[PDB]
């Protein structure tokens, strides 16, 4: 009767719960043992994009990747390479323009046009965006309580952390990922395959990670000969 | 030719409209002769909500769980298993602190420190929300003009009703289900499986989900002995 | 080491390319030989819909009616098969009102009572929208700068185009789709299947297009004999 349905009830929810406990497991497990083989630090990306947030966010992209260029050759991609591509993924519509990505580092400039917001994502990956322009609303996890962050201020999105976020229209940043970078593309392509069918973006999303890491291959290369 | 394609659509078309129509009409079959064991009702905690919704959701917060203790002993969560667990669900993105959940019923706090929005839910279930801070916006089906209701109103979510739901940041409120509680899962889960991925709220859930029953089991053989 | 696991990722992420970009180019196969048999013109659409912005958005929408009807006697449906249904699509949600639909085209009311926003899709087809009341805001592909639209302006998604979306509540305009019309219904129902479960809704959705394209396929028999 009713004990019967809630015991089955009972059964198949703990099946659910060792399968996803077993998953949280294995990402842990990956994500620890993960390669960290790292070209930059979340500092000095944070005051790079600091020191310019005052100026036009196009502008301080332009100084940004130039700089980034000039301290870290042969790990940005060239001009040729830069594309911005839409991100839709955990609720939310940003755009992203990708300046460098390895197996266990990427560099970024995102943002959006529009006010979005959704989840952040939860992957093995410390992940820090810098605001040139806007307000970024971050609302932890366990807390009823939210925080805005202005230009200049840097939001670290911690490894095995999940938040809401939230952008206003015209909200412009410089992020720095550094982890097991790959677990995080199951999260960052799911709304494309499951809510906007839009191929080309995925072909695009695909095709510039695919460049860049094919340049730190070729880098790789040629710093050993 | 054009007739051709037109017939071709047209049949798998109706294909499509009789798989959902006989999915609408078991869980209509499945809702009506379900259980509808009551130890709550609507009415009851709504008032407990009201009465509160002048002070600060958190005091209010506590002051509905002491009082719902008080009055529905062995029906509420211990202290230790209280937990705020993000759901993400119809294109919108809040968090829950379950306080009872059985086969027919469920009494949860819901609310949201960000702006969001979407799809209600569709369920054969009665939903009624009382809010203690915040607004909450709610699109009726059929209709294209929507309503705002405040701190000490109730939203009823009719059985088999859909509407589209919007909470501004900061909105707080005490939620009651009476139905067939198990049809509102997939609806609860479906963003976390095909948008979100993240498989710890998932554990979470159902987790909490797991010990409400357990717990409605051992109060119920403790009072057959 | 570290190379095979770059080396395995850059195969793994072209495989993903190449399906990708197979798939695009059987979209723009299958949408460019498609056929183009026009019974109306975006330009008389946006004409109609401008003439009545300042009126009551209902007026508005009773008007348009009983002059697309006038117009193009045979294409509309009647009264009885007039049904606001809601749209869930690419992380927005709005509600739609059908009056034509065949193989290459169609015409509907469209709107939002709710502040709401994704992606627009990418499909083989040129979409129009004439605003009645509310804010469309629209963010190219490519740009990090958005347009917004108001009362009497026409937005043209063009084929092939992405963008993102925005609407304001209480935001209502008048929709004219002409291209491979069944290539955008992927992007229609998915978040109805992987997001809100709102199986009634999908019901509502094929058996209008049903009625659609059965009037279309009565009046063609009817003017052939
Ligand atoms: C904005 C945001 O949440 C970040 C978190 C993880 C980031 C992704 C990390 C992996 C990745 C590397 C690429 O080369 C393409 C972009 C993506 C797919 C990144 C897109 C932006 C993401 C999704
Ligand atoms: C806020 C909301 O829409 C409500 C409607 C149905 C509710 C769900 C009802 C079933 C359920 C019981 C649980 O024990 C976990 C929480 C959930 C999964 C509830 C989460 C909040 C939901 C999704
Ligand atoms: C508002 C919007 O984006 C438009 C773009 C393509 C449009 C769809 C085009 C195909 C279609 C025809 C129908 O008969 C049902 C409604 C639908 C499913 C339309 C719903 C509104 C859509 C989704």
């Amino acid at each position: 009767g009713r004990s019967v349905d809630t015991m089955a009830l009972w059964l198949g929810l703990r099946a659910v719960l060792v399968v996803a406990g077993l998953a949280v497991l294995l990402q842990l497990i990956r994500g620890w043992l993960s390669s960290k083989s790292y070209v930059f630090n979340r500092e000095e990306i944070a005051r790079l994009a600091k020191e310019h947030s005052g100026l036009d966010y196009e502008v301080a992209f332009s100084k940004i990747i130039v700089e980034l260029r000039k301290k870290h050759p042969g790990h940005i991609l060239q001009d040729e390479d830069l594309q911005w591509v839409f991100v839709n993924a955990g609720g939310w519509m940003g755009s992203m323009c990708l300046l460098h990505a390895s197996l266990t580092e990427y560099v970024l400039l995102f943002g959006t046009a529009v006010d979005t917001g959704g989840h952040s994502g939860r992957y093995w990956a410390e992940i820090s965006d810098t605001i040139l322009s806007g307000t970024f609303r971050q609302w932890k996890e366990g807390t009823t309580k939210s925080e805005i962050f202005y230009p200049g201020d840097t939001i670290v999105h911690e490894v095995g952390e999940a938040t809401s976020v939230q952008w206003s229209s015209g909200t412009w940043m410089v992020e720095y990922g550094r982890g097991f970078i790959p677990s995080t593309l199951a999260f960052a392509l799911a709304d494309t395959i499951f809510s906007t069918q839009d191929f080309l973006t995925l072909f695009y999303t695909v095709k510039v990670y695919s460049k860049a890491l094919l340049l730190e291959a070729s880098t790789h290369l040629s710093q050993l000969g």
